[PDB]
């Protein structure tokens, strides 16, 4: 059994993190891995996505093209140009954070763990054992599916990992879900020439964000022509002579069930949630406290209910995120590095950017959880909705939706929420801003810059 | 003598702004205005230049189009499309504010305004006399040009406002001046097919701004395949068979003097500073202070060295923006009717972006103004340098630089600089925060918003 002072199991972006701020502490660490180093973050998701959204958004500007004085383009994308492209940065990725690992003299143990009947903790990696009075799990998630035995044919779609493994652009594709990984999956095919439908349970997309932004975003979808079908979900599934045929039944209240065939799809997506990732590591050897969705219960400091044992990231069910996985991952390692036991992620006011078109930028709380929380009384909104001054000179339209939520006679900023150009990158200093309990007047203090669309949100009245 | 509460002469940014906030307050007043409303900001500056930018950006975005698996755009791109366009959104913006005027109940006076020598301050406009125990000077400024005594042949260069008025796009040109309107000029006709030079008289461009700030953007100019020419100014320009031809002489430091001719120029642009206008308003006729340039001389609030005078805008020359002039025209009208005596625009912290390629964002103290007022020894700046991840699958490339300036021992945010995609975006809200006095400490506890260039100011180390 060989002995290290930091034993991560789980080489993604919580694992990484936290073992090369505990290696800076002088720890002794080691990080398991029976895949590719990067995680989701690199391989899967994150980084591939984005690569993919700047695709989709040259498509958008293309069109644009000849309002702006230019010839028109062509059109024909060209998918496996771009895949090719996507695979070697991500390659390159592997590479980097691999030699990030070997320069902080982190040993990288490759294989699949998973803990032993030992009583004190430790783990098994291919017949060797490790053990460590600090033990991290971070193993993350999967993309869930539905079982064949309630959707038939299930196993016939795909999910987001699918997504970053094809070689060609589907012709037809349906993806079904309602959150964030859906909207961006359906707006990036969209944009790219797939003739794109949305199937989602309810009438609108982003449940979960403020209703301003559900509403917006569910009209944005249907103006760049993704076809959402709502109070949809599949029946079944099943392989044609060309292509997937798909029953679905829609169900609008007041009014009757109808069955309805989608045929000729090319790509079915599934993008209804994600799971866990613990079935395999035996926790229960140890006794270690999941919910009934297998995910790893813990504390604000990120304990199991085992000493010496901690989780974060994905696993743990909570804001999942990269830069959460991140920062609850180096809160650890100072606390038990650094003795700072008060070191631990504060998860409010922590800001979200959902890759649409446009893009969607959100912090704090919706309008609806400010009521809740401070009562109708106390909870003044500000908001504008205009179309960009880049649209002034296009055919195509698109808008910004800006809503400010503030509390209390102070007016403290609560929540931010808008949709619109630009707002991928106008959000992180607004969310320092708000981090630190701005009120309206420290915005409205701040002289604006002009031409600007993060101007509005300064001199909202 | 018709007699109002507020009389504001010029209807740009500044006087637009406070005659509608005081008209808010109860006010009644009037604007003066010879020209357009809407001033500088609309007709020959703000938006018509935001406009163009958004041109050339398409014609970047163009050169990457392959990369991104598209098909190749042809390229000819057509002038006058464009200009058609940009002139009936300034028409349209013209109705706008007009409109705003009347429903606010302000008085529009169409006119030129002079002061007379009558002992209460009055003005005249085409022989009707009106006064105001108020009265607001909010004229602003003109671009500069060389006399022909100095530079022989100097009207036969054109300024920014001749710039808005091309009709074709210029085969060749020559930009003279180094400061933001040069630089914005230069990239757009550079980025449109014009082949142009920036002559400067130094080394560097922005020489005002922080130094990182003016070393990357005289790199990225060249790099664009903008021909900067370094310590080199105009000694003639004459009018040849086709074109101008321009005598240029460049004394680098260290070397001969020597002497250039710069043959078949289509376009010679000015961009050397601006006047203010007050030359034609008698100011001497009721004494009103001004600097040797022409600037009206104020204190902190506004005032004139005359009671019930005041003045705001580029007519003072200080901190040339247009937010500039609308906030402190509004905190004026709120001092003067709303009777708040401490209501005033603290000309710290005041957000710029320079709409190069890629922009630049600018608030607070650069590297050398922190040394200065705090010291070296309390002085700590942190910095990065990336290729942005849009670049990463295009060969044609363009950096990000970041810069923080903090000051004592809990590292005070006092200046933040940056060029780089999406900067035009993302500075209002950084700005809010430095406004607040954010320190180190609050950027870093800011949960990141991957993946995004604006992440990499919470996370430097
Ligand atoms: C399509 C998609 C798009 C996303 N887009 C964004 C976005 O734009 N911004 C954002 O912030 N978040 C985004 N996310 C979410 C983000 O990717 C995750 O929140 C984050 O990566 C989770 O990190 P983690 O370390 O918890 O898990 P992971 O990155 O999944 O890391 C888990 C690692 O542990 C390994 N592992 C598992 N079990 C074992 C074992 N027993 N032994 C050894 N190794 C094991 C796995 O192989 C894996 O490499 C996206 C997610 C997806 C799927
Ligand atoms: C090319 C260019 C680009 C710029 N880009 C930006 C930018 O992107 N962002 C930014 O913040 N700033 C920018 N600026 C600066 C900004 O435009 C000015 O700081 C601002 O508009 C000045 O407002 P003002 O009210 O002081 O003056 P002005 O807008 O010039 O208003 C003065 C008005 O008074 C009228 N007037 C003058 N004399 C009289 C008289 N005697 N009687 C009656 N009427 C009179 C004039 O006709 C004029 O309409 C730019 C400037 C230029 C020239
Ligand atoms: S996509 C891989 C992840 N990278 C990022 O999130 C960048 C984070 C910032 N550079 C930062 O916080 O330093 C990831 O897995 N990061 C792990 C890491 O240790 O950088
Ligand atoms: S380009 C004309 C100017 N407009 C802006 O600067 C917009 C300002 C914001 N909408 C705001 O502060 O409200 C201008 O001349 N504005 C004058 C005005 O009163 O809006």
């Amino acid at each position: 059994v060989a002995s290290y002072d930091y034993l991560v199991i789980g080489g993604g972006s919580g694992g990484l993190a936290s073992a090369r701020r505990a290696a800076e502490l002088g720890a002794r660490a080691a990080v398991v891995e029976s895949h590719k180093l990067g995680g989701t973050c690199v391989n899967v998701g994150c980084v591939p996505k984005k690569v993919m959204w700047n695709t989709a958004v040259h498509s958008e500007f293309m069109h644009d093209h000849a309002d702006y004085g230019f010839p028109s383009c062509e059109g024909k994308f060209n998918w496996r140009v771009i895949k090719e492209k996507r695979d070697a940065y991500v390659s390159r990725l592997n590479a980097i954070y691999q030699n990030n690992l070997t320069k902080s003299h982190i040993e990288i143990i490759r294989g699949h763990a998973a803990f032993t009947s030992d009583p004190k903790p430790t783990i098994e990696v291919s017949g060797k054992k490790y053990t460590a009075p600090h033990i991290l799990i971070a193993t993350g998630g999967m993309p869930s599916t539905p079982h064949e035995s309630q959707i038939p044919g299930a196993s016939l779609g795909i999910t987001s990992d699918g997504f970053f493994q094809l070689e060609e652009l589907p012709g037809r594709s349906v993806i079904v879900g309602a959150g964030y990984i859906a909207v961006e999956m359906a707006g990036i095919l969209s944009a790219l020439g797939s003739k794109t439908s949305l199937m989602i349970r309810h009438d609108k997309v982003l449940r979960s964000f403020d209703s301003m932004i559900s509403t917006n975003c569910t009209e944005e979808l249907e103006n760049a022509g993704v076809e959402v079908l709502k109070f949809s979900q599949v029946k079944e599934v099943k392989k044609t002579l060309s292509g997937l045929e798909v029953s679905m039944v829609t169900a609008v209240p007041g009014r009757l069930p109808v069955m309805t065939m989608i045929p000729d799809v090319d790509c079915l997506l599934w993008a209804i949630g994600r799971v866990p990732n613990t079935k395999d590591l035996s926790l229960n050897k140890l006794g270690i406290q999941t919910d009934d969705k297998g995910h790893i219960i813990v504390d604000e400091f990120q304990n199991t209910n085992v000493k010496g044992i901690y989780a974060v990231g994905d696993v743990c069910g909570k804001a999942l995120l990269t830069p959460v996985a991140i920062a609850a991952g180096r809160k650890l390692a100072h606390r038990l590095f650094e003795y700072k036991e008060d070191s631990k992620l504060d998860y409010n006011n922590i800001p979200t950017v959902v890759f649409s078109h446009p893009p969607i930028g959100t912090v704090g709380l919706t309008e609806d959880e400010a009521i809740h929380k401070y009562g109708i009384e106390n909870v003044k909104t500000y908001s504008t909705s205009f179309t960009p001054m880049y649209h002034a000179v296009t055919k195509r339209k698109t808008k910004c939706v800006m809503k400010m939520v503030c509390a209390n006679k102070e007016e403290k900023v609560v929540g931010i929420h808008m949709q619109g150009l630009g707002c991928d990158e106008m959000l992180q200093g607004f969310a320092v801003a708000v981090k630190m309990g701005a009120t309206k007047a420290d915005f409205d203090n701040t002289v604006a810059i002009h031409p600007t669309s993060s101007e509005e949100l300064v001199t909202l009245r």
